[PDB]
Protein backbone atom coordinates (compact mmCIF):
# COMPACT_ATOMS: atom_id res chain seq x y z
CA UNK A 1 0.00 0.00 0.00
CA UNK A 2 3.05 2.03 -0.99
CA UNK A 3 2.32 4.19 -3.49
CA UNK A 4 3.98 3.94 -6.72
CA UNK A 5 5.68 7.17 -6.57
CA UNK A 6 6.58 6.88 -2.94
CA UNK A 7 7.85 3.42 -3.77
CA UNK A 8 9.98 5.06 -6.89
CA UNK A 9 10.40 8.65 -6.78
CA UNK A 10 12.84 10.60 -9.73
CA UNK A 11 13.37 8.32 -12.30
CA UNK A 12 16.07 8.45 -14.62
CA UNK A 13 17.12 6.61 -17.56
CA UNK A 14 20.91 5.23 -18.17
CA UNK A 15 21.07 3.69 -21.87
CA UNK A 16 17.83 1.96 -22.95
CA UNK A 17 17.02 1.75 -19.26
CA UNK A 18 14.78 3.51 -16.34
CA UNK A 19 15.51 3.11 -13.07
CA UNK A 20 13.98 4.36 -10.34
CA UNK A 21 15.57 6.78 -7.55
CA UNK A 22 17.43 3.50 -5.58
CA UNK A 23 18.89 2.60 -8.51
CA UNK A 24 16.20 -0.26 -9.78
CA UNK A 25 15.04 -1.22 -12.96
CA UNK A 26 11.14 0.29 -13.23
CA UNK A 27 8.67 0.31 -15.62
CA UNK A 28 5.70 2.42 -16.33
CA UNK A 29 2.31 0.64 -16.96
CA UNK A 30 -0.91 2.17 -17.85
CA UNK A 31 -3.68 3.69 -19.46
CA UNK A 32 -4.22 6.92 -21.80
CA UNK A 33 -7.29 9.07 -21.40
CA UNK A 34 -9.11 10.11 -25.08
CA UNK A 35 -8.50 13.59 -25.92
CA UNK A 36 -9.49 15.49 -23.35
CA UNK A 37 -11.78 17.81 -24.75
CA UNK A 38 -14.15 14.87 -26.07
CA UNK A 39 -13.45 12.13 -23.04
CA UNK A 40 -11.71 14.06 -20.09
CA UNK A 41 -14.88 13.50 -17.57
CA UNK A 42 -12.89 9.91 -17.06
CA UNK A 43 -9.46 12.31 -15.78
CA UNK A 44 -10.52 12.31 -12.43
CA UNK A 45 -9.00 11.26 -8.73
CA UNK A 46 -12.04 8.46 -8.59
CA UNK A 47 -11.26 7.11 -11.83
CA UNK A 48 -7.07 7.53 -10.90
CA UNK A 49 -7.90 5.90 -8.02
CA UNK A 50 -9.71 2.79 -9.61
CA UNK A 51 -6.56 2.34 -11.71
CA UNK A 52 -4.15 2.80 -8.68
CA UNK A 53 -5.66 0.21 -6.35
CA UNK A 54 -7.72 -2.15 -8.46
CA UNK A 55 -5.77 -2.26 -11.82
CA UNK A 56 -2.94 -1.66 -10.64
CA UNK A 57 -1.39 1.32 -13.00
CA UNK A 58 1.59 2.91 -12.10
CA UNK A 59 1.07 5.60 -14.67
CA UNK A 60 -2.04 7.72 -16.35
CA UNK A 61 -1.53 9.89 -19.84
CA UNK A 62 -3.50 13.04 -20.18
CA UNK A 63 -4.09 13.49 -23.98
CA UNK A 64 -4.50 17.21 -24.68
CA UNK A 65 -4.78 17.42 -28.40
CA UNK A 66 -3.73 20.56 -29.60
CA UNK A 67 -5.50 20.80 -33.51
CA UNK A 68 -7.57 23.85 -33.14
CA UNK A 69 -9.88 21.78 -36.22
CA UNK A 70 -10.30 18.93 -33.12
CA UNK A 71 -11.56 21.55 -30.34
CA UNK A 72 -7.89 21.04 -29.25
CA UNK A 73 -5.46 23.40 -27.15
CA UNK A 74 -5.37 26.15 -29.33
CA UNK A 75 -9.03 26.13 -29.70
CA UNK A 76 -9.47 26.23 -25.91
CA UNK A 77 -6.46 27.00 -23.98
CA UNK A 78 -8.06 27.47 -20.56
CA UNK A 79 -10.68 25.12 -20.42
CA UNK A 80 -8.11 22.34 -21.30
CA UNK A 81 -4.97 23.50 -19.30
CA UNK A 82 -7.56 23.58 -16.19
CA UNK A 83 -8.23 19.73 -17.18
CA UNK A 84 -4.72 19.03 -17.77
CA UNK A 85 -3.99 20.31 -13.94
CA UNK A 86 -7.08 18.70 -12.82
CA UNK A 87 -5.53 15.13 -13.78
CA UNK A 88 -2.52 16.03 -12.72
CA UNK A 89 -3.29 17.07 -8.91
CA UNK A 90 -5.03 13.84 -8.84
CA UNK A 91 -2.18 11.78 -9.83
CA UNK A 92 -0.26 13.64 -7.21
CA UNK A 93 -2.77 13.13 -4.45
CA UNK A 94 -2.60 9.30 -5.17
CA UNK A 95 0.98 8.62 -6.12
CA UNK A 96 0.99 8.12 -9.54
CA UNK A 97 3.36 9.09 -12.82
CA UNK A 98 1.26 11.20 -14.99
CA UNK A 99 2.25 12.11 -18.41
CA UNK A 100 1.22 15.60 -20.07
CA UNK A 101 0.84 15.10 -23.50
CA UNK A 102 0.83 17.27 -26.13
CA UNK A 103 -1.28 15.49 -28.43
CA UNK A 104 -0.21 16.56 -32.09
CA UNK A 105 -1.74 14.31 -34.61
CA UNK A 106 -3.74 15.81 -37.55
CA UNK A 107 -1.38 18.91 -37.02
CA UNK A 108 1.27 16.69 -38.28
CA UNK A 109 4.27 18.50 -37.88
CA UNK A 110 4.91 19.85 -33.94
CA UNK A 111 6.85 23.22 -35.44
CA UNK A 112 2.88 24.29 -35.84
CA UNK A 113 2.15 25.09 -33.11
CA UNK A 114 5.68 24.80 -31.18
CA UNK A 115 5.81 28.34 -29.20
CA UNK A 116 2.47 27.37 -27.74
CA UNK A 117 3.82 24.01 -26.97
CA UNK A 118 7.26 25.77 -24.89
CA UNK A 119 5.10 28.59 -22.96
CA UNK A 120 2.51 25.69 -22.00
CA UNK A 121 5.58 23.31 -20.90
CA UNK A 122 7.32 26.34 -18.93
CA UNK A 123 4.19 26.86 -17.27
CA UNK A 124 3.92 23.03 -16.22
CA UNK A 125 7.77 22.73 -15.30
CA UNK A 126 7.39 25.83 -13.44
CA UNK A 127 4.11 24.36 -12.00
CA UNK A 128 5.02 20.81 -11.42
CA UNK A 129 8.55 20.08 -12.06
CA UNK A 130 9.09 19.75 -7.95
CA UNK A 131 7.36 16.53 -8.24
CA UNK A 132 8.61 13.22 -9.42
CA UNK A 133 5.31 12.20 -10.39
CA UNK A 134 5.57 14.35 -13.71
CA UNK A 135 6.68 13.34 -17.21
CA UNK A 136 6.70 15.77 -20.51
CA UNK A 137 5.37 14.18 -23.63
CA UNK A 138 6.44 16.75 -25.83
CA UNK A 139 4.69 15.96 -29.82
CA UNK A 140 1.85 12.70 -29.74
CA UNK A 141 2.87 11.20 -33.07
CA UNK A 142 4.77 13.54 -36.04
CA UNK A 143 3.67 12.54 -39.05
CA UNK A 144 3.87 13.07 -43.29
CA UNK A 145 6.52 12.13 -45.66
CA UNK A 146 8.32 15.57 -44.78
CA UNK A 147 7.99 15.10 -41.15
CA UNK A 148 11.70 13.77 -41.10
CA UNK A 149 13.83 13.19 -37.22
CA UNK A 150 16.33 15.29 -39.08
CA UNK A 151 14.55 18.01 -40.92
CA UNK A 152 11.66 18.54 -38.36
CA UNK A 153 11.04 16.44 -35.27
CA UNK A 154 14.73 16.83 -33.83
CA UNK A 155 14.79 20.52 -34.18
CA UNK A 156 11.28 21.02 -32.97
CA UNK A 157 12.52 18.70 -29.93
CA UNK A 158 15.97 20.14 -29.25
CA UNK A 159 14.00 24.09 -28.69
CA UNK A 160 11.53 22.42 -26.27
CA UNK A 161 13.85 20.29 -23.82
CA UNK A 162 15.91 23.38 -23.49
CA UNK A 163 12.85 25.51 -22.57
CA UNK A 164 11.67 22.70 -20.22
CA UNK A 165 15.47 21.91 -18.88
CA UNK A 166 15.71 25.67 -17.83
CA UNK A 167 13.36 25.12 -15.58
CA UNK A 168 12.89 21.41 -14.58
CA UNK A 169 16.27 19.53 -14.59
CA UNK A 170 14.98 16.44 -14.20
CA UNK A 171 11.88 15.10 -15.01
CA UNK A 172 11.87 12.59 -18.22
CA UNK A 173 10.80 13.68 -21.44
CA UNK A 174 9.07 11.61 -24.11
CA UNK A 175 10.43 12.72 -27.58
CA UNK A 176 7.28 11.68 -30.71
CA UNK A 177 9.02 10.01 -33.53
CA UNK A 178 8.16 10.12 -37.37
CA UNK A 179 5.24 8.32 -39.04
CA UNK A 180 3.42 8.60 -35.89
CA UNK A 181 6.13 7.24 -33.52
CA UNK A 182 6.79 4.55 -35.45
CA UNK A 183 10.57 5.99 -36.94
CA UNK A 184 12.74 5.23 -33.57
CA UNK A 185 15.41 3.89 -36.07
CA UNK A 186 16.13 7.13 -37.42
CA UNK A 187 16.78 8.11 -33.94
CA UNK A 188 20.48 6.63 -33.31
CA UNK A 189 21.76 8.56 -36.10
CA UNK A 190 21.44 11.95 -34.21
CA UNK A 191 20.27 11.54 -30.57
CA UNK A 192 19.52 14.37 -28.09
CA UNK A 193 22.17 15.14 -25.72
CA UNK A 194 20.10 15.19 -22.73
CA UNK A 195 19.01 14.12 -19.49
CA UNK A 196 16.32 11.50 -19.35
CA UNK A 197 15.09 11.63 -22.87
CA UNK A 198 12.88 8.37 -24.36
CA UNK A 199 11.84 8.07 -27.52
CA UNK A 200 8.04 7.22 -28.31
CA UNK A 201 7.12 4.05 -30.27
CA UNK A 202 3.20 3.83 -30.73
CA UNK A 203 1.13 0.38 -32.24
CA UNK A 204 -1.95 -0.97 -32.70
CA UNK A 205 -2.01 -4.77 -32.54
CA UNK A 206 -4.71 -4.51 -35.47
CA UNK A 207 -1.89 -3.17 -37.83
CA UNK A 208 1.43 -3.83 -36.26
CA UNK A 209 3.03 -7.17 -35.90
CA UNK A 210 6.48 -8.42 -35.31
CA UNK A 211 8.13 -6.43 -37.83
CA UNK A 212 7.62 -3.21 -35.28
CA UNK A 213 8.92 -5.01 -32.52
CA UNK A 214 11.99 -6.12 -34.77
CA UNK A 215 12.51 -2.43 -35.19
CA UNK A 216 12.06 -2.13 -31.40
CA UNK A 217 14.92 -4.55 -30.84
CA UNK A 218 17.38 -3.01 -33.33
CA UNK A 219 16.65 0.74 -31.79
CA UNK A 220 17.29 -1.10 -28.29
CA UNK A 221 20.62 -2.81 -29.17
CA UNK A 222 21.64 0.55 -30.67
CA UNK A 223 21.12 2.23 -27.13
CA UNK A 224 17.97 4.25 -28.11
CA UNK A 225 15.67 4.41 -25.28
CA UNK A 226 11.90 3.21 -26.31
CA UNK A 227 8.81 4.06 -24.38
CA UNK A 228 5.52 3.19 -26.12
CA UNK A 229 3.47 5.56 -24.48
CA UNK A 230 0.80 4.64 -26.41
CA UNK A 231 -1.01 1.65 -27.96
CA UNK A 232 -3.90 -0.18 -29.36
CA UNK A 233 -5.82 -3.55 -29.06
CA UNK A 234 -7.37 -1.91 -32.45
CA UNK A 235 -6.52 -1.28 -36.10
CA UNK A 236 -4.70 2.31 -35.93
CA UNK A 237 -7.95 3.99 -36.72
CA UNK A 238 -9.34 3.02 -32.78
CA UNK A 239 -11.61 0.71 -34.17
CA UNK A 240 -11.90 -3.17 -35.24
CA UNK A 241 -10.93 -6.55 -33.77
CA UNK A 242 -9.82 -6.28 -30.79
CA UNK A 243 -6.77 -8.19 -31.69
CA UNK A 244 -5.86 -9.67 -28.63
CA UNK A 245 -3.60 -12.30 -29.90
CA UNK A 246 -1.36 -10.12 -31.28
CA UNK A 247 -1.54 -7.27 -28.33
CA UNK A 248 -0.55 -10.74 -26.02
CA UNK A 249 2.32 -10.78 -28.33
CA UNK A 250 3.46 -7.09 -27.55
CA UNK A 251 2.98 -6.95 -23.74
CA UNK A 252 4.97 -10.16 -23.28
CA UNK A 253 7.73 -8.61 -25.47
CA UNK A 254 7.84 -5.43 -24.22
CA UNK A 255 7.24 -6.81 -20.57
CA UNK A 256 10.35 -9.17 -21.35
CA UNK A 257 12.71 -5.41 -22.40
CA UNK A 258 11.41 -4.01 -19.41
CA UNK A 259 9.73 -1.40 -21.90
CA UNK A 260 7.28 1.19 -20.61
CA UNK A 261 3.88 1.09 -21.91
CA UNK A 262 0.33 3.18 -22.10
CA UNK A 263 -2.80 1.62 -23.63
CA UNK A 264 -5.27 3.61 -25.63
CA UNK A 265 -7.90 4.44 -23.87
CA UNK A 266 -9.43 4.86 -20.82
CA UNK A 267 -13.16 5.91 -22.73
CA UNK A 268 -16.29 5.15 -23.45
CA UNK A 269 -16.63 5.73 -27.33
CA UNK A 270 -18.22 3.19 -29.23
CA UNK A 271 -14.74 1.47 -31.06
CA UNK A 272 -12.82 -1.35 -29.83
CA UNK A 273 -9.82 0.56 -28.59
CA UNK A 274 -11.74 2.15 -25.81
CA UNK A 275 -11.36 0.06 -22.58
CA UNK A 276 -14.97 1.03 -21.02
CA UNK A 277 -18.88 0.09 -22.40
CA UNK A 278 -20.80 3.07 -23.01
CA UNK A 279 -22.14 4.50 -20.29
CA UNK A 280 -19.43 3.94 -18.31
CA UNK A 281 -19.63 5.83 -14.84
CA UNK A 282 -16.59 8.57 -15.06
CA UNK A 283 -15.92 7.91 -11.09
CA UNK A 284 -14.32 4.16 -11.30
CA UNK A 285 -15.29 1.10 -9.74
CA UNK A 286 -15.88 -0.43 -12.88
CA UNK A 287 -17.45 -4.30 -12.91
CA UNK A 288 -16.06 -6.57 -15.50
CA UNK A 289 -19.34 -6.10 -17.32
CA UNK A 290 -18.96 -2.56 -17.64
CA UNK A 291 -15.46 -3.24 -19.47
CA UNK A 292 -15.02 -3.73 -22.89
CA UNK A 293 -12.57 -6.95 -24.14
CA UNK A 294 -10.35 -4.43 -24.43
CA UNK A 295 -10.53 -2.90 -20.93
CA UNK A 296 -10.76 -6.37 -19.86
CA UNK A 297 -7.28 -7.44 -20.94
CA UNK A 298 -5.73 -4.36 -19.97
CA UNK A 299 -7.12 -4.75 -16.50
CA UNK A 300 -5.78 -8.42 -16.38
CA UNK A 301 -2.27 -7.45 -18.20
CA UNK A 302 -1.60 -4.67 -15.71
CA UNK A 303 -2.66 -7.35 -12.44
CA UNK A 304 -0.69 -10.16 -13.99
CA UNK A 305 2.73 -7.66 -14.13
CA UNK A 306 2.66 -6.55 -10.95
CA UNK A 307 2.62 -10.20 -10.13
CA UNK A 308 5.23 -11.33 -12.20
CA UNK A 309 7.02 -8.25 -10.16
CA UNK A 310 6.63 -9.16 -7.08
CA UNK A 311 7.41 -12.79 -7.63
CA UNK A 312 10.40 -12.79 -9.84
Amino acid sequence: ERTPVEENGRLQVVGTALLNQHNKPFQLRGISTHGLQWFGQFANKDAFQTLRDDWKANVVRLAMYTDPNANGYIAQPEWLKAKVKEGVQAALDLGMYVIIDWHILNDNDPNLYKEQAKRFFAEMAREYGKYPNVIYEIANEPNGNDVTWEEKIRPYADEVIRTIRSIDRDNLIIVGTGTWSQDVDDVASDPLPYKNIMYAVHFYSGTHTQWLRDRVDAALQAGTPVFVSEWGTSDASGDGGPYLEEAEKWIEFLNERGISWVNWSLCDKNEASAALRPGADPHGGWGDDHLSDSGRFIKAKLIEALEHHHHH
